[PDB]
């Protein structure tokens, strides 16, 4: 049984953890680089400062996990190639100051997630559900937002490309005055 | 011949001027209240401070006319009932501080018009072409903007309902920061 396992600081890089039951596992500071976590259950796992760079998280359940300051650079969480693999479930996950640079989140569920100060630089957010998420001071530079749902998200202080304002659904989304102005310009108004 | 006529301060209220050739006429301070100007040619007429309240201007040519401080309250300039009457042509017309309250401008051509400080309160602007118009400090409260083209218009300092931001085409339209913020909120963003 890997549920509730104490895996803190574990050397798991490139491990085959496919379909593993890791619910409530302590993975703090674990090295999961390029681990196969496909279809794995990570619900409520402690992933704080874990290294997930290049990990395969496709179809994984991260619901309620704490990923604060975890490294997800170029991790695969979303609609890929290979199988008909679904987006990861990150509902209510804690991603604060997580590094998601270049991560594939296409089709992933981030409803209620905390992305405050997170790095989303060049992330694929296509058809990602970011509803009720906190994106405050996050970096969305270069992110792909086609079909992305940001409804009731909090974007204040985030770095955002003009194309986000034209692509993501923003209904109820909280923005600051500069962003509101940027949103206008992105729809073609001149200031 | 009524072209270039000196009609300044004339008592023309309820006159039948239908299809009249008034090109370059001096109508300054004329009383045209409820005049029938249907299909009339007013190109380059001087209408300064003229009273056009309730006038029928349907299918009229006002191109290049000076209407500054003229009273157009509830005038009919646009798609009506009765015939298949077209919107008036107000291309390059000078409407500065004109009173258009309750005027029907539906389908009218205002391209390049100067509406600076004009009163458009409750005006029907449905499918009106306001392209390249100056709307600075104009009052658009209660105005109907369905299908209205405000492309490359200048709206700065105008009073504008939220519904305008969702209805008029605004491409290239100049706005101030408050309006830009209002435009965002009108599309459902929270501030």
């Amino acid at each position: 049984s890997l549920t509730g396992a104490d895996l803190s600081y574990a050397n798991l890089h490139h491990a085959n953890l496919s379909r593993a039951n890791l619910r409530s596992a302590d993975l703090r500071n674990a090295n999961l680089s390029h681990a196969n976590l496909r279809g794995a259950n990570l619900e409520e796992a402690n992933l704080e400062a874990a290294n997930l760079r290049g990990a395969d998280l496709i179809g994984a359940n991260l619901s309620g996990a704490d990923l604060q300051e975890a490294n997800l650079t170029q991790a695969q969480l979303g609609l890929g190639v290979e199988d008909g693999g679904l987006g990861a479930d990150l509902s209510d996950a804690n991603l604060e100051q997580a590094d998601l640079a270049g991560a594939n989140l296409a089709g992933a569920v981030l409803d209620g997630a905390n992305l405050h100060g997170a790095n989303l630089n060049n992330a694929n957010l296509d058809y990602a559900m970011l509803t009720r998420a906190n994106l405050e001071q996050a970096d969305l530079s270069g992110a792909r937002t086609t079909g992305a749902r940001l409804d009731d998200a909090d974007l204040r202080g985030a770095t955002v490309d003009p194309v986000l304002w034209r692509t993501a659904s923003l209904v109820g989304a909280r923005v600051d005055v500069d962003q509101a102005v940027a949103f206008a310009a992105a729809h073609g108004l001149c200031l």
